[PDB]
């Protein structure tokens, strides 16, 4: 929230109050907690009627510190998914001179919620235990269709580690993320097309066109017509199937039961057969690209212009390769003809609207010819292809209406919000800030600093430094959880449940899913994960040069333990462990937004412990840096990505050292701390350098010891920006000698990036749209940082700490609202009440059956035998159930 | 709030006797289906009066 | 400014007073805004008879 | 160096409603009478008697 008065600043709460781990369960942050502030919407409404389309900016009255004031001035927002492909030069269109940004994840099993077989299962093993009596083959009911030997098999010998879907929905997360953009105009920010090419201005008048494998640079169109992988290079295979035993054996271990409760609609079926073969294979499958109509700044020149979604670069190995088991149309023998196969399809498979070329080309529409006993020849399809055929139809309002289906099996909700979060950490990217005295900058178009960009974590995205495909990988990024297909397949058919794996009541999705107004929202959730990093680095002093090599460096201990808590890469009794520091950030995020991040479980010897995403980062990244107004580094900061007003403008709570200036009321304008704070000030032999009031132990250190660092203070920090808020500081030893790192032309400070204005918007004015709270301390080769003042520069800034004299300084003319966290159709009023208890019967529904064991006992020869009388069903301890112990 | 755009998540409510009032409208000879600036809708529409 | 009362509709606009200057009135006093069929044209809170 | 710390220093505020900053007000004594003195960027003798 913005100060008012230097009494605000002043009992604004300290940084150790706000990363102290709180009790209280809180809402989700669904970002429209920003739509209320920088938009006209103030309920819901229709995203065409709005015209969100010029709703992309901050906007308000700006105060200069000389005294005059700026109307309707502005700031961009920092975040976007779209990467350039073609570039504005000259007011013409020409193609990209940078390779594109690639992003690696690490894909392990790792323990969940445990597991337990359900009452159907007990009754699968009563049936052969029954069975066993006679000399007859038929063992057990052959559930949904499938062969009863089938059900047989999967039906034995469970993994303890419990099932994830989040591989699976992540996939499916990044494909509505990718297909989202193909609405129209007026429901998408003209901000998104315009965060890295500052010089192109996009067309309200057509929605943008989504395709597949069409760019013209650096070979980014993965075979074209005849597709191959974007980072394997290689093709997949895919074949279908009616029972198990037609699977080769090389390969029966692998196989996936495809579960009749989707598939159920009367139409697009084989679309969801594509659709849940897309979400258990690799991706990307191909490059998809945005392509959209873009004229230049005078709106003279004008063309279609190319985009690469972010989401549609980033790897998540899987199998390339795979054997799905179709469901049967009635109980029957397995087919030894063809057309007794393909008579007994419930849905045939075929190819989507889009012919391809190559080895086993497809026809549009073409029919898959089902596998059978004795077959002359196998038969099957490169997958490449088939996911490329169906690439063109997917849309938002089928994934939502199969995810719907999808959910009425297997609970989906919270587990989809988590991967929903993954995408948006993973996706939204920012470009890197310039230094400069004034409000607005940017880099040379078409040049490596305008497309260097970095991560809501301030990490900078590695790029590709060859031709697609890609022919090896980069380190992995994030790591994620994998979905195990015996245990799926156990689950699909009501074999075993879990308590992450119950159907819920609302029998629905979250929100975002089938609406237009997504890219919006998405782009509006990485506010607050940059927020909650960058107090997380500004706390402390570390310089990116110091972040940057501070893994491996053996000047200083302290550094080393540093860097390695802050990533995950501990593990315990067979699972995986959260960075021990990302709690600090997340405990960071919930006392200032007064919201809970979304989490996965993970079972610890059967104890639970939640895990987020700022949680499940990987070493290997660089940190984020700013370039000079020529293009030179600067290593001097702390990271820094986005300007301090995002920051202070939309939080509940603010650490005291992060406040903004409050505005000149009369007589008292701004204010500092002194010795009566317990500060004192530092000089050094040279008589004509002053450095502001700093903590005590700042006095008897000028290499910090080995085994510690510079601590919190607010306060201390707070006159280190009133002293870099000067136009003329200088970045010394303690000495007054120059650092090792590089530091940025004199008085200049990192600025947000510029874009384009509409008629009676301004620019930013002085320091109103920068990064302030980047305070160096920490020096590579182990040294304190200082920021000197000359004596006569020095006077009215330490009377200011004294508070005997005002400083003059620019402001927002912004007040402070934070909302609180928060329909019944006439036909749900009728049936309330069925809907209440049904909803209720289907949370226990499970692989329950109304038949219990008393009447299936009736039907036994022996009751004491049966294995449900010496086996009654527990959930398996973790992370091995007990097995041959001591008598 | 629903005068011209439906809110997303809202549709027309029950009122019987708006209907008729509608009903009357449309038994009238000429009846001519617009929005509610008076521009055409997506939808097709039949020869008019029929 | 000759006027020992006035009605609250004729008011002067209030001085800048470091960061509040002018205000105005929403849906928690009754209003609402309104929208047409056209993207581009907004109009204030407004009765909610309008 | 107290050799620059000779002045009063500090913003001011004008009638106009422009702020001025670093402005400087200069300490009025002194105990020292110059004996030669500079005109035209050259020192020259003094024209006054002590």
């Amino acid at each position: 929230p913005i100060s008012a008065d230097f009494s605000e600043v002043e009992n604004a709460p300290s940084f150790l109050s706000l990363a102290e781990n709180t009790d209280e369960v809180l809402k989700p942050y669904t970002g429209l907690e920003i739509q209320t502030i920088i938009t006209n919407i103030v309920g819901d409404a229709n995203p065409n009627q709005s015209r969100i389309f010029d709703q992309d900016r901050l906007r308000g009255n700006q105060y200069s510190a000389g005294g005059l004031v700026t109307q309707n001035a502005v700031s961009a927002i920092p975040f976007t998914n779209l990467i350039p492909r073609t570039i504005r030069v000259g007011n013409i269109l020409v193609n990209s001179a940078n390779r594109l940004q690639i992003t690696e994840t690490n894909v392990s099993e790792y323990y969940s919620n445990p597991i337990i077989a359900t009452k159907l299962s007990e009754m699968i093993s009563d049936q052969v235990k029954n069975n066993q009596f006679s000399t007859w083959r038929r063992d057990n009911t052959s559930l949904q269709g499938f062969n009863a030997f089938d059900i047989a098999t999967i039906n034995t010998a469970i993994l303890p580690n419990g099932l994830s879907l989040e591989s699976m929905l992540l996939k499916l997360s990044l494909l509505h993320s990718i297909k989202a953009m193909n609405v129209d105009a007026a429901s998408i920010n003209r901000s998104q097309y315009q965060v890295i090419d500052h010089n192109t201005v996009p067309t309200i008048g057509a929605p943008a066109v989504v395709g597949v494998n069409n760019s013209p640079v650096f070979g980014e169109d993965c075979g074209g017509n005849n597709p191959v992988y974007p980072f394997g290079g290689g093709t997949g295979a895919i074949a279908f199937h009616v029972t198990l035993q037609t699977v080769p054996d090389e390969r029966k271990s692998y196989a996936i039961f495809v579960p009749p409760a989707i598939l159920q609609a009367t139409s697009d079926a084989n679309e969801a057969l594509a659709l849940f073969a897309l979400s258990m294979s690799e991706w990307p499958h191909a490059l998809y690209t945005v392509t959209k109509q873009t004229t230049d700044l005078a709106g003279a020149n004008a063309g279609q212009q190319v985009f690469i979604p972010t989401q549609s670069t980033i790897h998540i190995g899987g199998r390339r390769v795979l054997d799905l088991i179709i469901p049967r149309r009635e109980i029957a023998p397995n087919p030894t003809t063809l057309v007794a196969a393909n008579a007994m399809c419930m849905v045939r498979p075929q190819a989507g609207p889009d012919a391809t070329a190559g080895a086993i080309p497809l026809a549009a529409g073409q029919l898959f010819n089902m596998n059978f006993i004795g077959a002359p020849a196998f038969e099957e399809w490169p997958m490449t292809s088939y996911l490329y055929s169906w690439a063109g139809r997917f849309d938002i309002t089928t994934i939502r209406q199969y995810m719907g289906r999808l959910a009425t099996m297997v609970g989906v909700k919270d587990a989809y919000w988590a991967a929903h979060e993954l995408n948006v950490a993973l996706s939204q990217v920012a470009p890197k800030m310039t230094t400069a005295a004034g409000g607005w900058a940017a880099q040379a178009a078409n040049s490596a600093q305008q497309s260097d960009v970095c991560y809501s974590s301030l990490l900078t995205v590695t790029r590709s430094a060859a031709n697609f495909p890609l022919a090896n990988q980069p380190a992995a990024d994030m790591r994620v959880y994998d979905t195990d297909p015996a245990t799926w397949n156990k689950v699909a058919l009501g074999l075993a449940t879990a308590a992450n794996l119950v159907p819920e009541q609302s029998m629905d999705v979250p929100f975002v899913v089938g609406d237009a107004r997504a890219s919006f929202w998405e782009r509006l959730q990485a506010i607050p994960m940059c927020i909650a990093w960058t107090m997380y680095y500004h706390s402390r002093g570390i310089t990116t040069l110091a972040w940057d090599n501070a893994y491996t460096d053996n000047t200083n201990k302290w550094l080393q333990k540093m860097v390695r808590n802050t990533f995950s890469t501990t593990q315990s009794v067979g699972t995986i462990i959260p960075a021990r520091y990302g709690k600090i950030v997340c405990n960071l995020y919930k006392n200032m937004f007064h919201r809970a991040p979304a989490y996965v479980a993970t079972s610890v010897g059967g104890k639970e412990l939640h895990i987020t995403h700022f949680e499940r980062w990987l070493p290997g990244g660089t940190y984020a840096n700013v370039y000079s107004g020529a293009g030179a580094v600067v290593n001097c900061f702390s990271p820094v990505l986005i300007p301090d007003i995002w920051c202070q403008y939309f939080t509940a709570k603010l650490p005291l050292f992060a406040g903004a200036f409050p505005p000149a009321q009369g007589q008292n304008s701004t204010k500092g701390f002194n010795s009566k704070q317990g500060l004192m000030i530092h000089r050094n032999q040279n008589n004509n350098l002053v450095a502001p009031y700093l903590e005590k132990f700042a006095d008897n250190s000028s290499y910090f010891p080995v085994g510690q660092g510079p601590e919190i203070n607010d306060m201390a920090t707070w006159n280190g920006r009133l002293w870099m808020t000067t136009g003329n500081v200088q970045y010394l030893d303690y000495s007054g000698a120059a650092i090792v790192e590089a530091v940025p032309p004199a008085g200049e400070l990192p600025v947000g990036k510029q874009i384009p204005l509409l008629a009676g918007e301004n620019a930013p004015i002085e320091l109103t749209n920068a990064a302030t709270t980047c305070v160096p301390r920490y020096s590579n080769d182990g040294r304190r940082i200082f920021t000197y003042l000359t004596t006569a520069q020095s006077v009215i800034p330490v009377q200011a700490c004294n508070r005997a004299a005002n400083l003059a300084r620019s402001c927002w003319l912004l007040s402070n609202v934070y909302a609180e966290p928060a329909v019944e159709d006439a036909f749900d009023t009728l049936t309330n009440s069925s809907f209440l208890d049904v909803a209720k019967s289907v949370a226990e529904s499970a692989g329950e059956v109304p038949a219990t064991k008393a009447l299936t006992d009736l039907q036994a020869v022996d009751v004491s035998s049966l294995p449900s009388t010496s086996d009654p069903s527990n959930v398996l301890s973790q992370p091995a159930p007990l097995m041959s112990p001591p008598t």
